[PDB]
């Protein structure tokens, strides 16, 4: 089913990544329409449009409880709008920064298992998210989270287990595996490294002073700037410099983070095994 542009009523700006707006799709024009999230492009260049069309195809191909729902496209070709369900509790980063320790460990592990499940499903389609962070996870309700923003997602070539990015754009370097920093190589294993960073974000309750950029900048020295940050971060990770155990983090959860942060790509755990491990921890708790 088609969405007519004229019937998309702007309600509120949600955020910028392209931008996402909360809209009411109201073809009856009586304000009874469904509230949806709408992604559109700021700079709709031929390159960005081709890349956005790929994100649309990726999201449309995913049907999982822990993946944000594709609804449709509004064409009303060169100015596409991606229509998705609107998740009312916001990003997990915002949700956790607001409630903090009121979200207990059993609740954090329920979200962790769900993130692993959405990620494991994505891997079955040979998709590499490349931007797994709490800012890209949405909260549907207290019992369900979903992965969002497939804007950096790559499809693995037929004959390779990695995707090489030739000319990188803005990169979330503080969530990047060493091989992503050194060779711009992205794989299921590098999303697993990012997942360990997400686990760290959760157990630090999004405390700004404890954030992965704040901690890695302290380890490399706050005097490092621009490309020197990448140079020093690479040497730090090579020499086993890592984010600390968050205060009050259960030992078994910290063990998982450290295993995701293995310099050896092949030694990192799989998302299938991480969901099994997290569910066992939840069961024991
Ligand atoms: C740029 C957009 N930013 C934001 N979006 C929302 C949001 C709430 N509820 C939502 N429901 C469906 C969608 Cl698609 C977005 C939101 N809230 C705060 C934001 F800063 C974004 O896509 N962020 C990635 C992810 F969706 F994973 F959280």
């Amino acid at each position: 089913t088609q969405f007519e542009e004229r019937h998309l009523k702007f309600l509120q700006q949600l955020g910028k990544g392209g931008s996402v707006e909360m809209c009411r799709y109201d073809p009856l024009q009586d304000n009874t329409g469904e509230v949806v999230a709408v992604k559109k492009l700021q700079h709709s260049t031929e390159e960005h449009l081709r890349d956005f069309e790929r994100e649309i195809e990726i999201l449309k191909s995913l049907q999982h409880d822990n993946i944000v729902k594709y609804k449709g496209v509004c064409y009303s070709r060169r100015n596409l709008k991606l229509i998705m369900e609107y998740l009312p509790y916001g990003s997990l980063r915002d949700y956790l920064q607001k409630h903090k320790e009121r979200i207990d460990h059993i609740k954090l592990l329920q979200y962790t298992s769900q993130i692993c499940k959405g990620m494991e499903y994505l891997g079955t389609k040979r998709y590499i998210h490349r931007d797994l962070a709490t800012r890209n996870i949405l909260v549907e309700n207290e019992n369900r989270v979903k992965i969002g923003d497939f804007g950096l997602t790559k499809v693995l070539p037929q004959d390779k287990e990695y995707y090489k990015v030739k000319e990188p754009g803005e990169s979330p370097i503080f969530w990047y595996a060493p091989e992503s920093l050194t060779e711009s190589k992205f794989s299921v294993a590098s999303d697993v490294w990012s997942f360990g960073v997400v686990l760290y974000e959760l157990f630090t309750y999004i405390e700004k002073s404890k954030s992965p950029p704040a901690e890695f900048m302290r380890m490399i020295g706050n005097d490092k700037q621009g490309q020197m940050i990448v140079f020093h971060l690479i040497e730090l990770l090579k020499n086993n410099g890592r984010l600390p155990r968050p205060d009050g983090c259960p030992d078994e959860i910290y063990m998982i983070m450290t295993e995701c942060w293995n310099n050896n790509v092949n030694q990192r755990p799989s998302f299938r095994d991480l969901a099994l491990r997290v569910d066992q921890i939840r069961d024991n708790m």
